C-alpha cells in the first residue's frame, strides 16, 4: 500500500472496500480496491490485457504481503447516482442510447475473448464528464450487504452451472428498461421473489419458449403460470426501435437472446450520438 494515499473511502464493493487514492510517485489518482490462490493471480493477469475504452481500465495489480489490491483508472460517478440525481426529468433518450450503445461495444469485446462480466448492475457502470460509460469490475467474479438479484438471468436463478455471455446481455437489458423508466424492472428480494417477479411480466417460460427450461436443476412443475405482459405496458414511452431491441435482450432462452454484437447492428443504434451528461461532482 506504501506507494498509495487513501484520499476517501468510495465505497463498499463485493471483494471488499473501494478507495480514492493517489500515487505518491506518479501523482495519478486511482481506484484502489482491497480483495490468495494462484487461479485467482492468473485470472486477474488476463484481466490486465483486455483494455478496451469502454472497460474501467486495471491499471495494476499488487499482491504484497500475502493481501491483493487492484489499481483501476478512477471515474467521478456510477449510473446509480446518476440515475437517482436524474430521477425528477429522467435521462434523456439520445444519452440513454449512447450509455447503451457504448455499454454493448464493451460487452461485444469481453465477449469475443470470451470474458463474461456476470454481475452487471447500475452500480459498476462507471461515467465521466466526456460522455462515456465504462463496465467495472469485469471478470472479478470468475476469478472469485445484501448483493442485487435484479439484473441476474433467469438460468442463473434456474440453476444452470454453465451459464454464458448472455447472461450479461440480460443484465443490461434490465438496466436499459431501468433508465427509461426510472423505476428498476424486476427487484427482487429473494431467489424466488426474483423469478416470480421475472415470470409475472414476461411470462412463465414453457418448453414452447425455452426448450430445455423444465429440465434445469431448480425448476418445478408447480411454479405458477403467469400469462406474458406487453412491453408496450412494461416500458412506456420507449418507441418500437427500443422495445424491440429490449424484447430481443430479454429472450428466455439464451440461445435466442441477442448478442452483445448483433444489437450493436440493430436499428435502434441508426441515430445514436454522444451526448455529454451534465454531472455535478
Ligand atoms: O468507484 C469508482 N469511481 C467512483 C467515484 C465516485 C463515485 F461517487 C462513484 C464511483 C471507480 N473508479 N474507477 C474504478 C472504480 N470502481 C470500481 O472499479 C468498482 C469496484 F472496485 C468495486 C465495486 C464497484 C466498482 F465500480
Amino acid at each position: 500500500m506504501e506507494n498509495f494515499q487513501k484520499v476517501e473511502k468510495i465505497g463498499e464493493g463485493t471483494y471488499g472496500v473501494v478507495y480514492k487514492a493517489r500515487n505518491k510517485l506518479t501523482g495519478e489518482v486511482v481506484a484502489l480496491k482491497k480483495i490468495v490462490p494462484s487461479t485467482a493471480i492468473r485470472e486477474i493477469s488476463l484481466l490486465k490485457e483486455l483494455n478496451h475504452p469502454n472497460i474501467v481500465k486495471l491499471l495494476d495489480v499488487i499482491h504484497t504481503e500475502n493481501k491483493l489490491y487492484l489499481v483501476f483508472e478512477f471515474l467521478h460517478q456510477d449510473l446509480k447516482k446518476f440515475m437517482d440525481a436524474s430521477a425528477l426529468t429522467g435521462i434523456p433518450l439520445p444519452l440513454i442510447k449512447s450509455y447503451l450503445f457504448q455499454l454493448l461495444q464493451g460487452l461485444a469485446f469481453c465477449h469475443s475473448h470470451r470474458v463474461l462480466h456476470r454481475d452487471l448492475k447500475p452500480q459498476n457502470l462507471l461515467i465521466n464528464t466526456e460522455g462515456a460509460i465504462k463496465l467495472a469490475d469485469f471478470g472479478l467474479a470468475r476469478a472469485f450487504e445484501v448483493v442485487t438479484l435484479w439484473y441476474r438471468a433467469p438460468e442463473i436463478l434456474l440453476g444452470c452451472k454453465y451459464y454464458s455471455t448472455a447472461v450479461d446481455i440480460w443484465s443490461l437489458g434490465c438496466i436499459f428498461a431501468e433508465m427509461v423508466t426510472r423505476r428498476a424492472l424486476f427487484p427482487g428480494d429473494s431467489e424466488i421473489d426474483q423469478l416470480f417477479r421475472i415470470f409475472r411480466t414476461l411470462g412463465t417460460p414453457d418448453e414452447v419458449v425455452w426448450p430445455g427450461v423444465t429440465s434445469m436443476p431448480d425448476y418445478k412443475p408447480s411454479f405458477p403460470k403467469w400469462a406474458r405482459q406487453d412491453f408496450s405496458k412494461v416500458v412506456p414511452p420507449l418507441d418500437e426501435d427500443g422495445r424491440s431491441l429490449l424484447s430481443q435482450m430479454l429472450h428466455y432462452d439464451p440461445n435466442k437472446r441477442i448478442s452483445a454484437k448483433a444489437a450493436l447492428a440493430h436499428p435502434f443504434f441508426q441515430d445514436v450520438t454522444k451526448p455529454v451528461p451534465h454531472l455535478r461532482l
